[PDB]
């Protein structure tokens, strides 16, 4: 280090800082734009730059070649956080903005383009040693390991104390990415928002807005602007319908989300998936931090374009 600041072109710069950021095609240069938000999010000091870029390289490596569940998502599920740590300096702990940022990058570590109840149909050995959020146990599995590397402990300054607590956040951030969760998560949360009982000194308060900001972040293809949103949804599907070919090769009618013959119906499942997971994400997110209201509004932008593409307006 430490006089060694990484820039960013012009335009990077000024976007990155957005919620709608598309980190774009440039493979080479998304471990400098993480290394970018670790800086400005957290400090130059609070990694080594030499640990850091070998651990964000093994990160890279442990990633899979599946069209959604990639490297790109890591990095893209990343900014989005970094964005509304930015946005919100002031409320978080120096443990929680070291800790957050590697969860991002970490949260879908050798993933393999399949849902835990494709894991649990296929009886795979995941599903056996990990028998709730199969893949997010995985994923926190591969980042301990990945942590334990020669090299690779880019916690090496914390104490014994800080170091716990901060693999606490990475794996409770990990876990909360489970979809299945979010639904309870968010209503609690609604809860304590309205009924005036959230406190963000309670812990178990501050884990579940954690949890929440998670699950925003892992869905913020939807808050991108239209064409972003369109593309990747191409990716999501590319991976629901080859998860559905080998369901129906198990002998199991896969749900229409992963039936490739039902492509039909993908702009009426994009309506239900932002009424019932994305818009409530994003509404309850701009409640707890209002400074987060621009994915809310870019969300509701995108459900009024597949609104448009049901009537044939696209
Ligand atoms: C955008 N995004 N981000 C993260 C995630 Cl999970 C997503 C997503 O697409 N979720 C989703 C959720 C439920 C759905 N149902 C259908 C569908 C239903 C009947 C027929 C054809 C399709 N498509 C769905 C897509
Ligand atoms: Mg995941
Ligand atoms: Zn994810």
């Amino acid at each position: 280090q430490g006089l060694m600041q990484f820039t960013l072109p012009v335009r990077l710069c000024k976007e990155i800082e957005l919620f709608h950021f598309d980190i774009g095609p440039f493979e080479n240069m998304w471990p400098g734009i993480f290394v970018y938000m670790v800086h400005r999010s957290c400090g130059t000091s609070c990694f080594e730059l030499e640990k850091l870029c070998r651990f964000i390289m093994s990160v890279k490596k442990n990633y899979r070649r599946v069209p959604y569940h990639n490297w790109k998502h890591a990095v893209t599920v990343a900014h989005c956080m970094y964005a509304i740590l930015q946005n919100n300096h002031t409320l978080f702990t120096d443990l929680e903005r070291k800790g957050l940022l590697i969860a991002c990058l970490c949260h879908d570590l050798d993933h393999r383009g399949f849902s835990n109840s494709y894991l649990q149909k296929f009886d795979h050995p995941l599903a056996a040693l990990y028998s709730t959020s199969t893949m997010e146990q995985h994923h926190f599995s591969q980042t301990v390991s990945i942590l334990q590397l020669e090299g690779h402990n880019i916690f090496s300054t914390l104490s014994s104390s800080e170091y716990e607590q901060v693999l606490e956040i990475i794996r409770k951030a990990i876990i909360a990415t489970d979809l299945a969760l979010y639904f309870g998560n968010r209503k609690q949360l609604e809860e304590m928002y309205q009924t005036g009982s959230l406190n963000l000194n309670n812990q178990s308060h501050r884990d579940r807005v954690i949890g929440l900001m998670m699950t925003a972040c892992d869905l913020c293809s939807v808050t991108k602007l239209w064409p972003v949103t369109k593309l990747t949804a191409n990716d999501i599907y590319a991976e629901f319908w080859a998860e559905g070919d080998e369901m129906k090769k198990l002998g199991i009618q896969p749900i229409p989300m992963m039936d490739r013959d039902k492509k039909d119906e993908v702009p009426q499942g994009q309506l239900g998936f932002y009424n019932a997971v994305a818009i409530p994400c994003y509404t309850t997110l701009t409640q707890i931090l209002p400074p987060t209201e621009p994915l809310l509004k870019a969300c509701r932008d995108n459900l009024s374009q597949w609104e448009k593409v049901i009537r044939g307006e696209e």
